[PDB]
RNA sequence: CCUUCGGGAACUCAGACACAGGUGCUGCAUGGCUGUCGUCAGCUCGUGUCGUGAGAUGUUGGGUUAAGUCCCGUAACGAGCGCAA
């Protein structure tokens, strides 16, 4: 949870190239070394909790928080969540419309669904063009499959490259909670988590105690 | 020509009121299931977003194709309508 050592040797502390970096993020910075910046980790601690006193405490009174995360280098942690161990997902591209227009969204989850007898029948070149468009929305809506309206929450990994997201979010009014780094911008997101969103390392590290959080949150109630 | 043995009818033509006839005008208050695309997959829409707005995005880009069959990327996601069948 709040141990110095993994997520000091787990990325996090690392930020941005000095270059690019937001002075909105002044704060969360503990100086510079090496031309690069170094993310305060006295000040995240303490703002982790809080976002993991949140998620589980969403959890314990029954909501859903969905997993955003569609970037190369969350691409396979963001199926080992709290998704799979619960929860709604988005792993490869935040579609411009889910939860804004989640109507129009709503109405394509069925790709198989009204096909669930020549789907496992494997026609043949009606059924292959299909088949191998089932997975289409299989990789953008897939993790999607189950949300049930809207979530109350909304869990982003690295704020910048998931910007989008955050817009709508924000226009509903569901919070966010958000890894931002130092190249990013703390606004916007409700429950901020200043750190490093790049390094595979640090991005289990939130994703595992956010698994963990509604892990120990959904057994208590 | 049917017959309660009363009565009735159609027509070559035929007499009085009204008429049918537009057989001139005019596709500029009246055509519906076309008299001009080379066969362009091109023209639009619902919702969402962006803009004070008219708009725009979707429909742009990278590749590919007779060809919105496409594919990969993308504030859009769907759709109306195909050679296939």
């Amino acid at each position: 949870q709040v141990n110095m050592r993994d997520m000091l040797k787990a990325g996090v502390h690392f930020g941005h190239q000095t270059r690019y970096w937001n002075p909105k993020m002044g704060k969360f910075i503990f100086g510079a070394r090496n031309k690069i910046h170094i993310i305060n980790l006295e000040k995240t601690l303490p703002m982790f909790n809080e976002a993991l006193t949140f998620v589980e405490r969403l959890a314990a009174g029954k909501n859903k928080i969905l997993f955003v995360g569609t970037k190369r280098s969350a691409g396979k942690i963001v199926r080992e969540e709290a998704a799979r161990c619960g929860m709604p997902y988005v792993d490869h591209r935040w579609l411009g419309g889910m939860l804004t227009n989640y109507k129009t969204i709503r109405q394509s989850i069925k790709r198989l669904r009204d096909l669930e007898t020549q789907s496992q029948d494997g026609t043949k070149k009606e059924a292959l063009m299909r088949s191998r468009d089932l997975e289409k929305l299989e990789r953008s809506l897939g993790g999607i499959k189950d949300m049930g309206g809207l979530p109350d929450a909304l869990f982003v990994i690295d704020v910048d490259h998931e910007r989008i997201a955050i817009t709508e979010a924000n226009k509903l009014g569901i919070p966010v909670i958000g890894v931002v780094d130092t190249n990013s911008s703390p606004e916007g997101v409700d429950y901020v988590i200043p750190g490093n969103d790049d390094a595979i390392r640090a991005v289990q590290l939130y994703l595992n105690s956010m698994a963990e959080a509604v892990i120990r949150g959904k057994q208590g109630a």
